[PDB]
């Protein structure tokens, strides 16, 4: 699926991601545009043999199990495939472990390179609040 834009904020706003660990909703939503262009089925290889899955491009080394990433820790106890679901629960739930891991949203390189320091409210502007 693909999401519209307000359309994700509300889910993201349901599942408890607004000011989750002080990150307002524009930060998540902004992460989801640039990680995946708003697409639950998104998958991209990384150079280390790992792959990133779904709306927030979560990673098979550390976070999920894809069976091809020799040393995976499956720190969300989960199959990486389950995170491509049109139901963002597993992604948002895993995303809430990651962000709580040390480095905050800097765990998402497109957040750092593209959201951080920018007025992340333009991403929730026009959403019915
Ligand atoms: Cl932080
Ligand atoms: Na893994």
């Amino acid at each position: 699926k693909v999401f519209g834009r307000c359309e994700l904020a509300a889910a993201m706003k349901r599942h408890g991601l607004d000011n989750y660990r002080g990150y307002s909703l524009g930060n998540w939503v902004c992460a989801a545009k640039f990680e995946s262009n708003f697409n639950t089925q998104a998958t991209n290889r990384n150079t280390d043999g790992s792959t990133d899955y779904g709306i927030l491009q979560i990673n098979s080394r550390w976070w999920c199990n894809d069976g091809r990433t020799p040393g995976s820790r499956n720190l969300c106890n989960i199959p990486c495939s389950a995170l491509l679901s049109s139901d963002i629960t597993a992604s948002v739930n895993c995303a809430k472990k990651i962000v709580s891991d040390g480095n905050g949203m800097n765990a998402w390189v497109a957040w750092r390179n593209r959201c951080k320091g920018t007025d992340v409210q333009a991403w929730i502007r026009g959403c019915r609040l």
